[PDB]
């Protein structure tokens, strides 16, 4: 089936719980791939001990580069940058998981979680999963955003990995 993976979430060391994200890999399995093997770690490197960068409360919460922890950068399981696997899931509200990108074919490492509906964003960001469980633990994490995006405290993924 998909894959069930899950990042454990703090600000300023405290725990504020585990996300739970399903991946579609049923209909974009190289995009849900890279995120899958980026949270166990298992090619070197990943998601654990990174940051949400990027939080603007009622939009998204945007994590994911590992390599300059502010968002100029990350690197996908493939190389630096994939292709736009495609746009067939779309960005249909709260809770929806999609990559970040600096234009088409440069998808990396770095993702969002949806807070609000972003439909403004379909056709331009490959959605490619969900959150199952710990939306709760999102809408903590963008209450320590800002309109500019600034984190009000440092919001570290300390664990991340495969449930099934
Ligand atoms: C809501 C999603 O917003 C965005 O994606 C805005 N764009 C960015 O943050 N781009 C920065 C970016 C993304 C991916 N790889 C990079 N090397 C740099
Ligand atoms: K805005
Ligand atoms: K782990």
């Amino acid at each position: 089936g998909n894959p069930l993976v899950y990042l454990d979430v703090d600000a300023n060391g405290k725990p504020l719980g585990r996300v739970v994200l399903e991946l579609k890999a049923d209909v974009v399995p190289k995009t849900a791939e890279n995120f899958r093997a980026l949270c166990t770690g298992e090619k070197g490197f990943g998601y654990k001990g990174s940051t949400f960068h990027r939080v603007i409360p009622s939009f998204m919460c945007q994590a994911g580069d590992f390599t300059n922890h502010n968002g100029t950068g990350g690197k996908s399981i493939y190389g630096s940058r994939f292709p736009d696997e495609n746009f067939t899931l779309k960005h249909v509200g709260p809770g929806v998981l999609s990559m970040a990108n600096a234009g088409p074919n440069t998808n990396g490492s770095q993702f969002f979680i949806c807070t609000i509906k972003t439909d403004w964003l379909d056709g331009k960001h490959v959605v490619f999963g969900h959150v199952i469980e710990g939306m709760d633990v999102v809408k903590k994490i963008e209450s320590f955003g800002s309109k500019s995006g600034r984190t009000s405290k440092k919001i570290v993924i300390t664990d991340c990995g495969q449930l099934s």
